[PDB]
Parts: structure tokens; C-alpha cells; sequence
């Protein structure tokens, strides 16, 4: 994975963690951390809009997951490729797992199992970058992803 795994890690976990805790983290990032600051900021604008929209289907899968401990987030991957590795690969699909791995890791804090949101945010980080890799690379990855929600 390299750097678009660590930069796909850092953005995912950054906004999961911030989207549970209400809270905006620190400490400064790694690498080319203009990117990372840019695509953390348009995803806070339309995943928020997403967990909107989908309020309905998240609450749904949410509930048919029935996650209550580490073992169930750490059992998730499989579901996520069930659903994601099916069909076209295009930059609403990934905010929408995104997303919608925000809205379980707020569902973990309101159960006390925030300790499982990181390696929920490593899972989901895992299952994007290594099915979704070459389109990524062709899309010039978190840049052409910010590119794609560059509103003028
Ligand atoms: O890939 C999609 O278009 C997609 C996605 C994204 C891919 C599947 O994402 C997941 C599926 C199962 C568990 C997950 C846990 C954390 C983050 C994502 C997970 C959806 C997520 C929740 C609900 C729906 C989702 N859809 C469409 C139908 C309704």
C-alpha cells in the first residue's frame, strides 16, 4: 500500500475518530498533509450529507450488523467486499463506505467500544485500497478525489 495506504489510513481514522467524538484532532500530519487536511474537510462536507440522505439504509444495515463487540467489527470485512465489490467503482460508493463507517464508529462510542473504531477504520481502509487500488492510482487517488467535489 505505501503512501495511499498511509494517506487512506490517516484520512479514514482522522474522520471516523472526529465524527464520534465531536471533537477535531491536533497533532499535525505526515506527508503531504495539505491533501490530507483538503480531503478530510470535503469529506466532512458530503459524508455528512450522505449519512443524511442514506439515514434509512445505514440505520438498516446498521441494525441487521448487530455489532456489540471486537469480534463483530473484527468479523465486518467480508460483509463490506460482499456489498462493495459488487458493481461500479465510482467516488460516491467510497464515501458512501466512508461514511457510512463514520456512522458505526458512532454507533461503537454510544456502546462503549470506541477502542474497536480504529482497527474498524483499518479494516475499511484495508478493504478500499486493496480491491479498489488501480482505479485509486488512475484517479490520482485523495487529490482527484478532492478534485472530483471541488465546488468553484
Ligand atoms: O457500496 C455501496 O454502494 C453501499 C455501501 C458501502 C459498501 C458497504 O459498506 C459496508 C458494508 C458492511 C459493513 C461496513 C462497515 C463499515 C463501513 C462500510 C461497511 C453501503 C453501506 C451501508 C448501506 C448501503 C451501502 N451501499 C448500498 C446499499 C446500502
Amino acid at each position: 500500500g505505501d503512501e495511499l495506504y498511509r494517506q487512506s489510513l490517516e484520512i479514514i481514522s482522522r474522520y471516523l475518530r472526529e465524527q464520534a467524538t465531536g471533537a477535531k484532532d491536533t497533532k499535525p500530519m505526515g506527508r503531504s498533509g495539505a491533501t490530507s487536511r483538503k480531503a478530510l474537510e470535503t469529506l466532512r462536507r458530503v459524508g455528512d450529507g450522505v449519512q443524511r440522505n442514506h439515514e434509512t439504509a445505514f440505520q438498516g444495515m446498521l441494525r441487521k450488523l448487530d455489532i456489540k463487540n471486537e469480534d463483530d467489527v473484527k468479523s465486518l470485512s467480508r460483509v463490506m467486499i460482499h456489498v462493495f465489490s459488487d458493481g461500479v467503482t465510482n467516488w460516491g460508493r467510497i464515501v458512501t463506505l466512508i461514511s457510512f463507517g463514520a456512522f458505526v464508529a458512532k454507533h461503537l462510542k454510544t456502546i462503549n467500544q470506541e477502542s474497536c473504531i480504529e482497527p474498524l477504520a483499518e479494516s475499511i481502509t484495508d478493504v478500499l485500497v486493496r480491491t479498489k487500488r488501480d482505479w485509486l492510482v488512475k484517479q490520482r487517488g485523495w487529490d482527484g478525489f478532492v478534485e472530483f467535489f471541488h465546488v468553484e
